[PDB]
């Protein structure tokens, strides 16, 4: 997913 990397990290 996208938040499964920091990238994101928007809680997942």
């Amino acid at each position: 997913g996208c938040c499964s990397d920091p990238r994101c990290a928007w809680r997942c």
